[PDB]
């Protein structure tokens, strides 16, 4: 079970990436001791235009910092809780084998740092999240991210890797009602989200912050679903998934339009850019995408291929 | 990736089928140019007994006309919008590689026709739907269908193929409230459908409109889910799926009772009819099936096989 | 027909059914048998939560119902016994049955009656059974569901522990944890707004004294049903990773899965090895169900700490 022995070499200080970026491959044939530091920050951010929300974050972003390790690594986790935090936080990583996936070993009061160590026994793409009572509220405020545990051979090389995470959010106000929106427990219990978002905001991955790729380039997206409650009917408008690591497992389904991502679950999708234009990540529970903000953009630039996609060729009158 | 060369032979004028029928296998060894013509029609139809609804349709049905092509085919798509239409419409086919799955290239005003061409690069079974703002409304009014992209070698032969598509519907009125029912945007945004239906109506596939097969016949169902919002726990009462193309992909799960069909997704199920009687397609989120209309019938004709299924053999007094 | 091994051989087998969370032993058999299965329906008030009661409708006195274990190709002679204290008739649809209603049509049983019907278990798998008496949603919601395992001919790979767990959504007239005898609420059920989401028919059915157990080093197989009626489980074990999932209960496996979707009226099989001692939590990771509606069950692991795998908290320090 990832039995590649005791750690070797110098301890590696993991470099974490902010969404939507992914750390490079560990490019490593031996297990290492990997030191991971992650700081909780409670901060007001823009959930929608003119709409503020008090997010609780791992590394100041929703989703939180991406962590990349190799199956068989020993991970020395340091959870820091900023002095400015109103409350304690902890971490459950779905990649941990042990109680609370770390929750029991990571209670961190404001201004404190918890250290715990775990072996990454299983390859996969694992949701991590705060596991502080009430757990649903901590998740709903943005306390989730992904940790990639590579297989020992590493993943097949691609041109672009991206980090995207859906979440459902519960404001006291309705969708696009302006001002600082409190969290709404009643709506959260009833699974009636006001917003459904990729990367913590309407337009988090639109305009200048859109994902980018070129015609001919292979694209892998690690797609997390923090929930707390919703299951994503995950689709890219104008693309087909060549490969889906369905529910984030090792085995693949091929030629998929739309894949179900469980709440507190993940998937990996892979496809090749072939036509320039705007491609739209959506929850194909489609009112979420077009009426609650579940939309992110991948812009493809490069030469037109009119043999693959012509664009509109003729308009005519019809009786 | 569907690189079988330039289209060859005679240009094909696709014969589309109305649900629940499927066009025949393309039975071709070569990539072709396939001309597809599909007319949008807005029309009042019966959604339930004494209940009407203004459906928006590709080809006059919900779901829309079934399109069948081969991986590697160049599809020349003609979207016609009937002059009677109040709204413009377009089409996003999940089988299209490029912006909006064709939405960007298919804006069609009433009494207009849009032409756009694409290559079908990926085999699979793909939802198509209108992508006109508000997109959720156009889908909710029934603007969805399936396009089958065959592998180059074709699908394994079966006795029957059926076309079935779940949708969730949002009427101002409650379930079975009589009269012409408007669309309800509030129920749609809140994912609180008044009806969940196979093929656009309560009883669309019941009685004289049931699917049919005979004892001993292999059945393939292309099972679409137009949504807009619900995920189907898709089950056939009294059958087990020998094979499921889970999420409509190439690989297969075997021996599955109930398979989750994503909103804007599809599956293929295969089983063999062994025992005569009525088999019920349901959303096994079971209040949908028995209280909101999500039920369709497959009638199996032929000889009883009491060694597989006896029927009720005995009723006895029980004191317990 | 793979799964047809001809008619029963040897002496009839009187099946022993197990109450959750226990499973019958592997059958360990090389021939098709006539397996006589007897299952009694009992309607009874039970505690759904501390100081809250509910009138459950049960197969064999438990929610979920008694676990049935047979071999692919067995002839099952089913005896459904409805206790005369029952206020409703009941029947049974087993998702492992090939034929009308999965047996529902052959097992209509008035109070104080016994129905017999016979079927061949043609498909290996892990199948939901449930009552199919109108209103079907209500019979399921009152707890009439369980699992029947149809082993492959050679049996499943040996494990240290097999457990039986089944999620249900429940609809009370009152709110979550309001005390007293809670009526079924049909309006909440139709709206898919459960007051409780539970493992094995009650808050704490699988907590404290009733927790599951294994030892460090031991392989665990959990047969996870979802009776619904309406919800899909984002099924996770806090602190564990599924080495293998039989996704949607099918024969093929996915490897290294955190959270697997279990359809309404569906099932999965998860396998993992206990490596670290402590408390592991079965949840619906639609996580407000788990921590606000009671969708929480416990697996206690006992044995030697392994600090190389999980150290526990090593240091608390103060930082700016
Ligand atoms: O087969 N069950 O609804
Ligand atoms: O890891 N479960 O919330
Ligand atoms: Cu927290
Ligand atoms: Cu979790
Ligand atoms: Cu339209
Ligand atoms: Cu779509
Ligand atoms: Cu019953």
């Amino acid at each position: 079970p990832g039995d590649f022995g005791p750690p070797r070499g110098e301890p590696i200080h993991a470099v974490l990436t902010s969404p939507p970026l992914v750390p490079p491959p560990v490019n490593r044939t031996y297990p290492a001791k990997v030191i991971v530091e992650l700081e909780v920050v409670e901060k007001e951010m823009q959930i929608s235009e003119g709409v503020s929300y008090t997010f609780w974050t791992f590394g100041g972003t929703v989703p939180g910092s991406f962590i990349r390790v190799r199956q068989g690594d020993t991970v020395e986790f340091h959870l820091k809780n900023h002095p400015s935090s109103k409350m304690p936080h902890n971490i459950d990583l779905h990649g941990v084998t042990g109680p609370g996936g770390g929750a029991a070993s990571s209670f961190t009061a404001p201004g404190h740092e918890s250290q715990f160590t775990f072996k990454a026994l299983n390859e996969g793409i694992y949701v991590y999240h705060c596991a502080t009572a009430p757990v649903g509220m901590h998740i709903a405020n943005g306390m989730y991210g992904l940790i990639l545990v590579e297989p020992p051979e590493g993943l097949p090389k691609v041109d672009h890797e991206y980090y995207v995470m859906q979440g459902d959010f519960y404001t006291a106000g309705k969708y696009r009602e302006k001002g600082l929106q409190p969290f709404d427990m009643e709506k959260a219990i009833d699974e009636r989200p006001s917003y459904v978002l990729f990367n913590g905001a309407e337009g988090a991955l639109t305009g200048d912050k859109a994902l980018h790729a070129k015609v001919g380039e292979t694209v892998r997206i690690f797609v997390g679903n923090g929930g707390p409650n919703l299951v994503s009917s995950f689709h890219v408008i104008g693309a087909i998934f060549d490969q889906v690591r369905y529910e984030g497992g090792t085995n693949v389904q091929k030629n998929v339009q739309t894949t179900l991502i469980p709440a507190g679950g993940a998937a990996v999708v892979k496809f090749t850019a072939r036509v320039p234009g705007s491609y739209v990540l959506v929850d194909h529970s489609i009112f979420r995408a077009f009426n609650k903000g579940a939309m992110a953009i991948l812009k493809i630039d490069g030469a037109e291929n009119k043999l693959v996609y012509s664009g509109k060729e003729l308009d005519s009158v019809y009786l």
